[PDB]
């Protein structure tokens, strides 16, 4: 491997330290908008709150605690960040014992100015933005009242009482459950599901005997109790609850649960927990109506009701998902699907790695929850086509051994060891740079980076004062070249939070050209087959950045791809026959 020259000089003047020398114990960070560089940092000591604001992607911060009048901010509610570039921020404050209602600091200009607002109620939940209109907010009160605002939280009205759960639907529709006689936990299974399309002026009861409800893609789901039984079933609606269909899914008992694993405009991955405290269930995939379900994966790991699952959307390649399954011997084995759950498969072992014949197993939420030496779950970005990064074990099952970091560049078909120890990682510039920080219980001062998709790595010493590393921060969307390295210095009585923001603009000094990209057929496994690369009835050819090209994709980078319809085979249909949701094959068989 040949390394690019003089990278130290291109990063020293692009390294920016900021110290947060308050006495806080916890730190939370929110990005506000895209292409703004606005970061809000809230530090808490338990109490005192400090509010810091950056507008250069974290290179410099300003103390703006005076903008909230030095009020303690309750971390339970977080920072209610408005969608897209609305620039909306809502912080929930603590009040005294005799206050009639709550207090909230509202900003609509990317945290440049905050307005202090007294509420006619005490908030029980975070204030939720309507996807259709960021001025429309709902919240539940401590008396389980449903409150709605049309003017970004300035004025509130209580549209219904005894509300247990409320969610925005499309076009400013509100769905919510309510109880009549009792409470929310007591009347579990006797709730009613209501809908209002006019922000509380009129109401329609769209369900009774309700356990709970949820939204996923185009689908409205409700679990409904049986008449003379303690079991419950899933009903689904695609017309905002005007009509319902019984999902072709098994019923479950009180000790079981349903969980939406993933949902888009085509279909839903649904987890049905198995009876008993055995920690696993079954994955089913829906049709385009959310009614017909095909069994996709048996013995899917999902510990308890609100427990841990390893289900992972490989967002860098269409149709690819990874998750963990419980073996018959109660060992954990990773499985990968490339066709949206049509079939699952063991992950292919890297060629050079040895078994501790075997396969690759991926560490995710469950491994992290069990306090394994795994700092991050899998990472993928849609604009960085084919790239998957994860901690893994090569062998027969998930192992507690010190895991290596593995990378795929084709969406999970092939794998290679990326780095030796456990590392935090982050993808920048749509894959133009991959960054990694060693996971250690010792202080560190090195950030590793790769410009060839993880094949070659350079180490950069970003500070002479090593830090206990805690996490990476970068602009969501993976289009920036800025990376914030967060850690702390420690004395005998306090911790000094510090961030180092490195700008890679001089590493990727030139913009990528058309010559810098090459054609790549996704899902290619055998060019001799007529249907090579066909997934859900069509294949796609991408323009991928050459690994050898050292250049910036750009903030306005758009993945260039060209689809080609494949002939329909029996693999494109499910049993009602019905074509698979999202399948776009034409001609062929039927
Ligand atoms: C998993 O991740 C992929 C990529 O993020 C999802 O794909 C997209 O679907 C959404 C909404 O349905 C549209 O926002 C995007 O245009 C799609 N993006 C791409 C790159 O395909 C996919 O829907 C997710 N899987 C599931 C089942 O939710
Ligand atoms: C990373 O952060 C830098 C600023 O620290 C970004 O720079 C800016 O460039 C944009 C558009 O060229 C202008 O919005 C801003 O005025 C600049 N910011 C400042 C304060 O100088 C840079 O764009 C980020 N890196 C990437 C690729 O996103
Ligand atoms: C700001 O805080 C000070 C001291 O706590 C208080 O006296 C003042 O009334 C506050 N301003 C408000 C509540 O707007
Ligand atoms: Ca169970
Ligand atoms: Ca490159």
């Amino acid at each position: 491997c040949g390394r690019l020259p003089d990278f130290i000089a291109k990063l020293t003047n692009n390294t920016h330290q900021h110290v947060f020398d308050d006495l806080s114990g916890s730190v939370s960070l929110s990005w506000v908008g895209d292409s703004t560089g606005v970061i809000l940092v809230l530090t808490t000591f338990q109490g005192q709150s400090k509010l810091y604001r950056s507008e250069d992607y974290g290179k410099n911060f300003k103390d703006i605690t005076n903008l909230i009048n030095n009020t303690f901010i309750r971390t339970e509610f977080g920072m209610a960040i408005g969608p897209e570039n609305s620039g909306k921020v809502i912080l929930t404050a603590e009040v005294s014992g005799g206050s009639r209602g709550g207090r909230v600091f509202r900003s609509s200009d990317f945290a440049k100015n905050f307005v202090q607002t007294d509420l006619p109620f005490h908030p029980l939940t975070q204030m939720m933005y309507s996807p259709q209109n960021s001025d429309y907010l709902l919240a539940l009160s401590t008396e389980n009242g449903l409150w709605v605002s049309k003017n970004f939280g300035e004025k509130w009205e209580e549209i219904h009482k005894a509300v247990c759960l409320a969610k925005w639907g499309p076009n400013n529709i509100i769905f919510f459950t309510t109880h009549v006689n009792g409470s929310c936990k007591a009347d579990l299974g006797a709730l009613e599901l209501w809908r209002t399309s006019d922000l509380g002026k009129t109401f329609k009861t769209i369900g009774v005997k309700i356990y709970s409800f949820g939204l996923g893609g185009r689908f409205l789901f409700a679990s409904v109790m049986a008449d003379k039984d303690t079991t419950r079933r899933i009903h689904v609606s695609t017309d905002q609850g005007d009509t319902w269909s019984m999902a072709q899914l098994p019923s479950v008992g009180q000790e079981q649960f349903y969980s939406i694993l993933a949902a888009n405009e085509d279909m839903v991955f649904m987890h049905v927990d198995e009876p008993g405290d055995t920690g696993f269930g079954t994955i089913f995939t829906s049709d385009d109506r959310g009614i017909v379900y095909s069994k996709s994966l048996d013995r899917h790991l999902y510990t308890t009701t609100g427990g841990e699952t390893d289900f992972t959307n490989v967002t860098s390649l269409r149709g690819v998902y990874i998750t963990s399954t419980l073996s018959e011997d109660n060992s954990i084995q990773s499985m990968i699907t490339f066709d949206q759950g049509g079939r699952w498969e063991h992950l292919r072992k890297p060629e050079n790695s040895k078994c501790d014949e075997c396969s690759l197993h991926i560490h995710a939420s469950y491994s992290i929850s069990q306090k394994l030496n795994v700092p991050m779950a899998p990472l993928s970005e849609p604009n960085a086509v084919g790239i998957v990064i994860a901690h893994g074990s090569v062998g027969d099952a998930i192992s507690v051994m010190v895991p290596d970091v593995y990378i795929s560049d084709d969406g999970g078909y092939s794998w290679a060891k990326m780095l030796e120890g456990p590392h935090y990682y982050t993808i920048l510039d749509s894959g133009g740079i991959i960054v990694a920080i060693e996971h250690s219980n010792r202080p560190i001062n090195v950030i590793k980076f790769s410009t060839d998709e993880g094949q070659c790595w350079q180490s950069y010493v970003f500070t002479q004062e090593p830090i206990y590393f805690t996490g990476l921060a970068s602009e969501p969307g993976a289009r920036s070249m800025n990376i914030s390295i967060w850690g702390f210095t420690e004395s005998f009585i306090t911790r000094q939070w510090v961030s180092y923001t490195v700008d890679f603009k001089d590493i990727l000094e030139r913009n990528c050209e058309e010559d810098d990209y090459t054609t790549w057929l996704a899902h290619s496994t055998d060019p001799g087959d007529y249907k090579d690369g066909c997934i859900l009835g069509y294949k796609e050819q991408f323009l991928r950045l050459r690994k050898s090209s050292v250049c910036q994709n750009g903030r306005d980078y758009v993945v260039a791809k060209q689809p080609s319809v494949c002939p329909c085979s029996l693999e494109d249909f499910l049993c009602d026959y019905r074509k698979i949701p999202g399948d776009k094959c034409q001609g062929g068989m039927n």
